[PDB]
């Protein structure tokens, strides 16, 4: 059965109530000991959590029982659960990355724990699935359509979330120019596009132009990741104006020189960084704009 779905370019619950994502990413694969984060994220007002999983290509695979537990934690905390396979990141440029096809093999392996959870779970096929290599960026539309087709053929009815090339930022405008082709390839129409906004989006003009292109065309879009040198004030303001979902990166535990993207320090829910204060409590932030999904009431 279908649960969350797309109608007229927007995301709806099965009862017809529109759902506007206001959430954050949590690095579950890398920090399995920090399952308290689900409750902590909910306590600050988020309505969705994007959960980092692995298909075993670059990191250690999250098996079916582990994913079942994640889903139960989302449901217990009245959060919509967006699951994503991180191993695809930067394919074509990043050594050892997964292809989208290998991500789909993993989703199919999880079919028994995902079927019947269409009201609660969104499937983000693979994170930032292409780097900047031209030959592979050129395959984004065909590879993405192929992955959607494989999932629908395997009986998946969930709403699917697909990321852009160029490490999620789409600076070539490949996703922007070809999303119509990809959307047509989903028989059910339950596909949502996701843009990641980092340094390409330091100017308000670029942000507004990109977001309005999707809204004006009726192409469903979420800002699946953003940081703070992106203009976060304009990203959050425009997401509110246009009624688009957004998901900040990330709860805690960043490494690789991106420590400043931690919302809380050392997974302590009461110890917010300036970024955590901004995204949850500042203008157009999560606490003031998020509404809980109605499926939980």
């Amino acid at each position: 059965a279908t649960g969350l779905h797309v109608k007229n370019g927007r995301l709806y619950e099965a009862n017809g109530q529109e759902f506007i994502i206001r959430g954050v990413s949590h690095p579950h694969n890398w920090y399995p000991q920090h399952t308290q984060a689900f409750a902590d994220i909910k306590s600050h007002g988020a309505n969705t959590v994007r959960v980092v999983l692995s298909n075993g290509v670059r990191w250690s695979k999250n098996g079916p029982s582990d994913v079942a537990n994640v889903i139960s934690l989302c449901k217990q905390n009245r959060l919509i659960c967006m699951l994503e396979v991180h191993d695809t990141t930067g394919y074509g440029e990043q050594s050892g990355a997964s292809t989208l096809d290998q991500a789909v093999d993993y989703w199919i392996e999880l079919k028994s724990v995902l079927q019947g959870e269409e009201d609660y779970v969104l499937i983000n096929i693979g994170n930032e699935p292409y780097g900047n290599d031209s030959a592979t960026v050129a395959a984004w539309a065909t590879d993405t359509s192929a992955a959607i087709q494989r999932l629908r053929a395997a009986g998946f009815e969930h709403t699917l979330v697909v990321d852009a090339p160029n490490w999620g930022q789409d600076w070539t405008n490949t996703m922007r120019n070809n999303a119509d082709q990809v959307y047509a390839s989903d028989p059910t129409g339950n596909t949502v596009f996701s843009i990641h906004m980092y340094g390409v989006y330091s100017q308000a003009s670029t942000i507004t132009s990109y977001l309005e292109h999707f809204v004006n065309a009726g192409l469903p879009l979420i800002i699946g990741e953003f940081g703070h040198n992106p203009d976060e004030d304009t990203i959050m303001a425009e997401a509110e104006r246009l009624k688009l979902g957004y998901i900040g990166w990330s709860w805690s535990g960043n490494g690789g020189g991106v420590e400043y993207l931690d919302m809380v320090y050392n997974f302590d829910g009461d110890n917010l960084s300036p970024w955590g204060e901004r995204i949850f409590y500042g203008p157009n932030g999560i606490a003031s704009t998020a509404k809980e999904a109605v499926i939980f009431g």
